[PDB]
């Protein structure tokens, strides 16, 4: 038993992490087969960072301008191209540690592991959710750009996130691995801001099921509610609407615990209207919304990855 | 910016994880050079698990009884010996992925990363603290024994924990890598229990400094307090006494933020006496005590590992 914010083992990604330096900018790149992926703003310098034109900036670059460092081995760049907001640096060497992988784009509400890197070297790993407003509450300092977010699905790494920037509230924005930003953000210094977030309702319910599985039961009740009546409460407390599909996805957890999904909604309602009254749930005094139903099933049943 | 419960990159440990099967028991082993380390209770079966005599049980074993599986390669056991509560299985092959390592024993209050494994395959990674009562609040299911806890110090893995068991409150107990239990626990089914815990005071203060570094300032005050007067409050709220050495260790964080350690203590006092009044600190509605001063400095300055 126990329930922890658990990241995927990072080894497969660690072997793909490289250093990319161009001009005065050093960031991280992702080396898969003979391509290194990195944020395109590496080709910028200070004055370039207000209103850049990256097509103009890229045509002025040379392969030899890109210093790519895989540990203590320099990788010769032999081609480069821009794909949206990522740069694809073709290098003369395929990464022998390339795992099976996919580039996937995730939905707000879904979670992933971030391997925070500096200078191509992994610093730490942690779990994140894509917020409804397409930001992530990460932990990122200067030089962390190009760190990736990912899931692992048996032996296959699904890369979903590459880090580009921090917003004024201290949250983080980036792209999928095809270079397309999550949310309405651009890789420029503008006055852009996150915009209002909501709590991921289905995830909160998943975490309540994790709590029941782990022996926290105090918030349970005999009450029930309709899906419509629950969503009128969710709206007031700035929770995402719960769909019938969310109810279906919570089925297995409902079955294991014997608590109907709509019954757990009634519990959530009471927690929203009354608070926790000094109690905790799974060591939290807040309703936690960064575990998906899958995350709960994964942890509470012991799925591994080969 | 941002602050996350961050684990170390797990790759170096992942390459050491193997499966050990003996009889009806399958657990994880740690393969370093030509030795596999695993919990000695692998040599037990159901009836063996009440009041065992492991010296008796081990002399009845044969090298060939130990099925050691490194991925899809079976490792031939050529010797075995007991060291306290761990078994050392000598195998005919040195692990080519053996990192530089040390066996270290940690102090309550210190943190480490756990690579949760099943069947020798990594499932997830998360950060833990050694509680003052020598338990850890982990996430462990049947088959997770032999998973290790560790820190990474540049390129060197300091293994500090191997998992053996869960206690009736859902917390976890285990040994250092020399087989010596953390705390007054034994690898038997007895009525043993954790025993009363305390909150790791120096860590809470570290996390308050992390909050200030990250722009959470609402809990700060002009007040100060003496170390003695703070500790009279700490005792009432079941917090560990703060020592002058703790104050010294918090020096660098005090210097970076400009908040005297004893001033931050005064803030903690007020949080203890008054609660948080609906506010959060670093996304928590609880005072968090599983970040050490080192963890905070590490994350808020970007230390990596090569
Ligand atoms: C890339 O390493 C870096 C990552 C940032 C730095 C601080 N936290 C992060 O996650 N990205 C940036 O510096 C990007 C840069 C590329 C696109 C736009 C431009 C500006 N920017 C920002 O992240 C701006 O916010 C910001 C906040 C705090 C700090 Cl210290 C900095 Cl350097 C930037
Ligand atoms: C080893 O894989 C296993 C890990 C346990 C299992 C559940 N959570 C864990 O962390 N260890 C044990 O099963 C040990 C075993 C070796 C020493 C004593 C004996 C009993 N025990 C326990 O952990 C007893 O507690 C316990 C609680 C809940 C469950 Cl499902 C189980 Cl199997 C054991």
């Amino acid at each position: 038993s126990g329930f922890r914010k658990m990241a995927f083992p990072s080894g497969k990604v660690e072997g793909c992490m490289v250093q990319v330096t161009c001009g005065t900018t050093t960031l991280n790149g992702l080396w898969l087969d003979d391509v290194v992926y990195c944020p395109r703003h590496v080709i910028c310098t200070s004055e370039d960072m207000l209103n850049p034109n990256y097509e103009d900036l890229l045509i002025r670059k040379s392969n030899h301008n890109f210093l790519v460092q895989a540990g203590n081995v320099q990788l010769r760049v032999i081609g480069h191209s821009m794909q949206n907001c990522v740069l694809k640096l073709k290098v003369d060497t395929a990464n022998p540690k390339t795992p099976k992988y996919k580039f996937v784009r995730i939905q707000p509400g879904q979670t992933f592991s971030v391997l925070a890197c500096y200078n191509g070297s992994p610093s730490g790993v942690y779990q994140c959710a894509m917020r409804p407003n397409f930001t992530i509450k990460g932990s990122f300092l200067n030089g962390s750009c190009g760190s990736v977010g990912f899931n692992i699905d048996y032996d296959c790494v699904s890369f979903c996130y590459m880090h580009h920037m921090e917003l004024p509230t201290g949250v983080h924005a980036g792209t999928d691995l095809e270079g397309n930003f999550y949310g309405p953000f651009v890789d420029r210094q503008t006055a852009q801001a996150a915009g209002t977030d909501t709590t991921i309702t289905v995830n909160v319910l998943a975490w309540l099921y994790a709590a029941v599985i782990n022996g926290d039961r105090w918030f349970l009740n005999r009450f029930t509610t309709t899906l419509n009546d629950f969503n009128l409460v969710a709206m007031k407390y700035n929770y995402e609407p719960l769909t019938q599909d969310h109810v279906d996805i919570l089925g297995p957890l409902s079955a294991q615990t014997g608590i109907a999904v709509l019954d757990m909604c009634a519990s959530l309602k009471e927690l929203l209207q009354n608070g926790m009254n000094g109690r905790t749930i799974l060591g939290s005094a807040l309703l936690e919304d960064e575990f998906t139903p899958f995350d709960v099933v994964r942890q509470c049943s012991g799925v591994t990855f080969q």
